[PDB]
C-alpha cells in the first residue's frame, strides 16, 4: 500500500467534530456538517479537505431540502475523493444517525488516480476510529439511488433515508 | 505494477488468430471469434482463457444476432475480466473492423481483486501487439450502451456498431 500520506490536524478535528452528540448549543449544531469532500493533494502526500464542497445541517431546511442528492451531485465526475456523510435513516424499530465514509472512484477518472487513492485509503480510514460504515461506488447512476445507501447501513431493514421513501 | 504473471501460449494464439485477415477458407472463418474473456487464475500467476466465455462468428447468424449485447451479458457482475472483442462499425466514410482491449472491473467486485487485475494488466497489453483500442468499465449501464464502444473506436464518427444504430 501507500502509508506515505499525512493527515492533516483539521481534517481529523473534522471527523471527531461530525460523531458529537447535541450536548452543544443549537447554534454550532447547524454549522454542524452533514457531509464533506476529501482528496489527495498534488504531490499525493496529503489528505486534505475540500473547501466549499460540504454540506451543513443548516442548509437542510432551506438550501438544501434533499441532502443525499446533494450530495452525490457534489462527486467529480472525473477524479476520485473520499467522504463523510451523516446519515438519517429510519428502521421499523428506530430512526438512527450514522457516519458513513465513502470511497469514491468514477468510472471515467484515470486508472493512475483510482489506485493511487485506494492504495492511500488505509491512511485516512486507520485515523477515523470507530467507524463502522464504508462506501465504494464507481457508477454515479448506482450511488444516486438512495437504496444504495440505505442497504449498506442496515440492508433490507431500512424503510427510509433522510426523510425521504427509499 | 505486477509483471509476476504469465500469459498462456493458447492465449497469445487467441490473439493472433483474431487479428487475421480472411485468406483463409470460409469454415475456419466462422469458427473465428468475435470475442472471447480472459481472467487471472487463483494463484494470480497467469492470465488465461476462460472456456465457454466467447462468441464465435458463427452464432453470429444465428443463435446470437446482437454480439455486442450478448458480449455485455458474459461479463460477470463480481469478477474482473480481460476481453479480446471484434468489433465490425461504421462511419460515413468507411465499414470498418477492428480488435478493442477490454478491462473490465464491476463496481461490485472486490477492492482487492481490481487492484490486482489493474496492476497485471501491462503483463497481457505487452503482448498483444499493435493492439489500437481499449476500453475501461467499472459500471454495466454505460458499456451496455453502444454509443460507449462506438465512440472509443471513432468518436462522433462512428454512425452504427454491430449493423446496430447507435
Amino acid at each position: 500500500m501507500a502509508s506515505g500520506v499525512a493527515v492533516s490536524d483539521g481534517v481529523i478535528k473534522v471527523f471527531n467534530d461530525m460523531k458529537v452528540r447535541k450536548s452543544s448549543t443549537p447554534e454550532e449544531v447547524k454549522k454542524r456538517k452533514k457531509a464533506v469532500l476529501f482528496c489527495l493533494s498534488e504531490d499525493k502526500k496529503n489528505i486534505i479537505l475540500e473547501e466549499g464542497k460540504e454540506i451543513l445541517v443548516g442548509d437542510v431546511g432551506q438550501t438544501v431540502d434533499d441532502p443525499y442528492a446533494t450530495f452525490v451531485k457534489m462527486l467529480p465526475d472525473k477524479d476520485c475523493r473520499y467522504a463523510l456523510y451523516d446519515a438519517t435513516y429510519e428502521t421499523k424499530e428506530s430512526k438512527k444517525e450514522d457516519l458513513v465514509f465513502i470511497f469514491w472512484a468514477p468510472e471515467s477518472a484515470p486508472l493512475k488516480s483510482k489506485m493511487i487513492y485506494a492504495s492511500s485509503k488505509d491512511a485516512i480510514k486507520k485515523k477515523l476510529t470507530g467507524i463502522k460504515h464504508e462506501l465504494q461506488a464507481n457508477c454515479y447512476e448506482e450511488v444516486k439511488d438512495r437504496a444504495t445507501l440505505a442497504e449498506k447501513l442496515g440492508g433490507s431493514a431500512v424503510i427510509s433515508l433522510e426523510g425521504k421513501p427509499l
